[PDB]
């Protein structure tokens, strides 16, 4: 599923991401835009052999099991395919663990390079929340 900007903002807000660990909703919408272009089915392979899955591009080296990343962990206790669903619940629940790991949203490279320090409120402007 390819979300609209305000549709995703509302789903993220309903799942408790607004101000989760101090990160306002606009940060999460901005991260999703640049990680996946709002597409729940996005996948990208990394040079180490791990793969990133879903709207927030969660990586199989640490967070989910895809059966093809040797020596990896599955800290969210989910198959990576669960992160590609049109229902974002699994992605949001796993993202909450990632952002609590100690590095905040810096774990998302696109957030660090394209959202951090910008006017992220713009990503929710005009939405009925």
């Amino acid at each position: 599923k390819v979300f609209g900007r305000c549709e995703l903002a509302a789903a993220m807000k309903r799942h408790g991401l607004d101000n989760y660990r101090g990160y306002s909703l606009g940060n999460w919408v901005c991260a999703a835009k640049f990680e996946s272009n709002f597409n729940t089915q996005a996948t990208n392979r990394n040079t180490d052999g791990s793969t990133d899955y879903g709207i927030l591009q969660i990586n199989s080296r640490w967070w989910c099991n895809d059966g093809r990343t040797p020596g990896s962990r599955n800290l969210c206790n989910i198959p990576c395919s669960a992160l590609l669903s049109s229902d974002i619940t699994a992605s949001v629940n796993c993202a909450k663990k990632i952002v609590s790991d100690g590095n905040g949203m810096n774990a998302w490279v696109a957030w660090r390079n394209r959202c951090k320090g910008t006017d992220v409120q713009a990503w929710i402007r005009g939405c009925r929340l």
